[PDB]
């Protein structure tokens, strides 16, 4: 019987329960975006703005239902409309992480027919982050 | 006239006003669980999640009555259903404290007829805790 | 034209706008308590509990009017009922400050006919307090 | 395509999107105040009181609309009524920044016919401020 640790074991939505994505695995996800005609986009946030919080609810009456701060991140340039080249997306990941080496960075893609984000996963976390576990240390 | 100190004098419910439990005293409490047929279970929490607090009430209307965060701790494995062996409980205390050496750890027992926790006391506090007094420094 | 400083210029109610009380000045205030038949008492608080705050209002509906945390301090022993000797009060100030050398300590007096505190002033602040000005540095 | 940075890029209302004002540029703004017959005034605030916040809203019902802490700063002396000399304003800037070298200081001017502040801009920020970007580092 192994025990799932509650300590410093924060997650990051899709794919965060798998082993960290290799460069080949990321490339494959990017091919999937392009093959489906979705719109790639990068978003980023400093460590203090990375996880959902409640601080703005201090200003509210009884209307906090499904309100959370830090759902929005900051857009890196613009969504890559008309992009049909996976290398272009990989180059923007490099450019974004270079400009913001200490930020959380996530890759997302949009479907404009449904008007919804259709994919998303973390591609960088700050090296100073101490609030997460490697796969083999998630249970003890 | 001695003065009960308000400074760094936090307590931990049942038995926290007595001298710290010896290993023999813990064993005796464990025998009491087994003799009564109750279900032993261990729970633990990191220092930041150990004491009752109010942070979630920021999301509330006028409904904070008997709401507190940090009442729930994290379960170590499962409650030990059918356990009639005190040595088994002692071995789980050892295993739990070893896996989480910096956590607060409490031993509890359940009665399934009343469906309520029927006993509970702290069995470990982190070595770095500075918010509590030894028995002879509780008053000055 | 001198400018009253807003920075690190916290005050402590009665007499805090005067030069700090000498031992002779404190003795005189104590004589005043005794001459009037009032009940002397000492109260103390650690630095974090010294000034009025709002943290408990997170639990409230619209009822925060004239609610503040940290108005209560901690009683030193009991109010000195029947005390008609100023030296006894001075000895308790010494004893209280010795047991809590890093606390704020105030002397108060009660009138039991009106049932209200009738006098009060600070008799010790922690040496580590940096949030207050000397009389000659209160304006610049 | 350059990306506007969200990190440590706080601004300070009027003129904060231009290059920092030179002494000659400040003098020109001051001439503008005097030429129009407006009332010059200086205000200042320590770093913790410089930007708009919400802390007092913890005491509120549903009435936080257009309530913010830290809109008021501290007045330096009095508004300079009748002042028709730009050198006088410049001398008060010097005197204010000297007395409060670690404070944010802003120059404002009042129109008493409209009864409203008619101009305002930052004239000093603390040297220890790390929450702002130079013009050439505002986008990456």
């Amino acid at each position: 019987m192994m025990v799932w640790t509650p300590v410093n074991n924060k997650m990051f939505e899709t794919f965060s329960y798998l082993p960290p994505l290799t460069d080949e695995q990321i490339a494959a996800q990017v091919d999937y975006i392009v093959a489906n005609g979705w719109i790639p986009c990068l978003e980023f946030a400093e460590a203090d703005k990375a996880y959902v919080s409640n601080e703005s609810a201090i200003r509210f009456g009884s209307v906090s239902c499904l309100y959370y701060d830090n759902r929005y991140w900051t857009m890196w340039k613009l969504p890559m409309f008309g992009c049909r080249d996976p290398m272009q997306v990989l180059r923007e990941i490099v450019a974004c992480t270079k400009a913001f080496p200490d930020a959380y960075v996530r890759l997302v893609a949009f479907d404009n027919q449904k008007q919804v984000q259709i994919m998303g996963f973390l591609v960088q976390r700050p090296k100073s982050a101490r609030d997460w576990q490697p796969a083999n240390k998630r249970s003890v």
